[PDB]
């Protein structure tokens, strides 16, 4: 299915490059938090998968609870055939009743701009239906994948998520600080 | 199928984000190479398809014949969700009875690297025939997505082989300069 090629691609050919380093980098980001009051960034790498069309292009837009803040320092890869490439992530506040509440690593999962994009060229012959179907699989997959994971480690949360069709109502925000606060 | 999903992610994920510019990277790196007899870099990205199991970790090792010279300037990409990340691309010389015979762009399609893992991987489900198909597959959809793609432009060139189980003379140093010259 397409779902199992980009579950397996994503963790192969991103999770597992990023996450045996991660907590160093936040170790060394944190040097700059010995007051944990200005907000230490959480360790793990939050994952978002929301299940609906579409992923926003920037992520301190999908809600104004969530604020970009600044990145980690890089990560500069050479190894797995690929030379010197450079990769960043990016830490974002959370806030709740306009007080930071939390302070995280958040992305979202990038094979989800796939999935949408398939839905949109009609040479993938892929229905709306299709990609949904195969969103929640990518999902599924990808978390049985990471429950075995060498690299993981309490490294990667998965935050997968769908609204009602017919609501506004969800808060990004709220969903990542439930995770956050356990 | 597995496959489609590789060849859309490979496209969306990084064909579209490196081909833009390539030309212009190329350009700059060739104003060191005014003289021809030097060896300037050919406009293309040359992806290497090998079917077969596995891909080398180091493209220089697979033919004495091709050898590492550096790498363009970097390509910064800041779009598409992602956040100052920084590639980069090898140059290779082709050699030729002893002497210089081509000079480009070469690298191994990575997703390769994903079906050769998934065949490793019980949990998969893929066997050795499902890796070679899907192999093939992958090939096909990406050829056809690229015959559309408005990023190439004479900007990019598959090369797919297969060599026969009980032999080890194909050279692919050869198979790439047969593409060069034409
Ligand atoms: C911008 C963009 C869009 C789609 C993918 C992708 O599907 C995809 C699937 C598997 C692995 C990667 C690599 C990554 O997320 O760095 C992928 O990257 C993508 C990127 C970087
Ligand atoms: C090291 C490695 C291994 C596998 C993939 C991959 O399957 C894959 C599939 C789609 C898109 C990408 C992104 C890229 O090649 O930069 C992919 O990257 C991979 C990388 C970088």
């Amino acid at each position: 299915s397409v779902a199992h090629g980009l579950a397996w691609s994503y963790y192969i050919g991103y999770l597992r490059l990023i996450l045996p380093e991660l907590q160093a980098r936040i170790r060394t980001y944190n040097q700059h938090y010995n007051n944990l009051l200005r907000g230490a960034v959480s360790q793990r790498l939050y994952i978002l998968l929301p299940l609906d069309c579409g992923v926003p292009d920037n992520l301190s837009m999908a809600d104004p609870n969530i604020r970009f803040r600044d990145m980690l320092p890089q990560q500069n890869i050479d190894r797995a055939g690929i030379k010197n490439r450079v990769y960043s992530n990016s830490v974002y506040e959370l806030l709740e009743n306009g007080q930071r509440a939390g302070t995280c690593v958040l992305e979202y999962a990038t094979p989800l701009q796939t999935l949408f994009a398939m839905s949109q060229y009609s040479q993938a012959g892929f229905s709306r239906e299709d990609r949904l179907e195969q969103a929640k699989l990518f999902c599924r997959t990808l978390e049985d994948i990471l429950a075995d994971a060498p690299e993981s480690q309490n490294n990667c949360r998965l935050i997968a998520y769908q609204e009602p069709a017919d609501d506004s109502s969800f808060s990004l925000s709220q969903e990542v600080l439930r995770h956050l606060r356990q």
